[PDB]
């Protein structure tokens, strides 16, 4: 689809037989979900944002369906303020920004 | 244009006259920039995400170019790793999401 800007670019995920919502995020390098289990093993990571660091959970090689779209990537858990769809995963379903 | 996703989408813009890299970030509501010497009047204001809250001085109708397209509105000054474009700006270059 084509999305614009006016409002927060929040779609619905698939994610673990779960959905979830989840924000577009051309800024993150990575997706982060808030906390949640999800199937397999992890290992703790480090990231950052606007105020700082932030512990969280590396899960590898995870499905997400993002608005009916599937990627199979990192998917980082831990206490973001909001679930966001990083750069990992936004390059396997083609997203691209335009102007 | 179009910008893949690939790296991060780091731009050029134009603030004050001056040249500096710019992060286009759709999971940014409000533009924030490291730019501590502006002249003009502020208003102090928090903003937060990853990591918590920092401290931000707020300027309003600064003139912002972001790769030849011209905007102009709030922009928040403040110690950030990264220059962010956010959503009040990309907006007024008819940025879009697409895939
Ligand atoms: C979680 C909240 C929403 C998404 C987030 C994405 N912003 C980017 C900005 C880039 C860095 C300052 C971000 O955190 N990116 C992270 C996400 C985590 C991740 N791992 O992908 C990133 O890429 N982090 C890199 C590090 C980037 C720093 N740059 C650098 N070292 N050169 C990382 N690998 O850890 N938005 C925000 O942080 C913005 N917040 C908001 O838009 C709203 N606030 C809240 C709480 O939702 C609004 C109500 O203020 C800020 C900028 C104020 C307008």
């Amino acid at each position: 689809p084509q999305i614009t800007l006016w409002k927060r670019p929040l779609v619905t995920i698939r994610i673990g037989g779960q959905l979830k919502e989840a924000l577009l995020d051309t800024g993150a390098d990575d997706t982060v979900i808030e906390e949640l289990n999800l199937p397999g093993k992890w290992k703790p990571k480090l990231i950052g944002g606007i105020g700082g660091f932030i512990k969280v959970r590396q899960y590898d090689q995870i499905p997400v369906e993002i608005a009916g779209h599937k990627a199979i990537g990192t998917v980082l858990v831990g206490p973001t303020p909001v679930n966001i769809i990083g750069r990992n995963l936004l390059t396997q379903i083609g997203a691209t920004l335009n102007f």
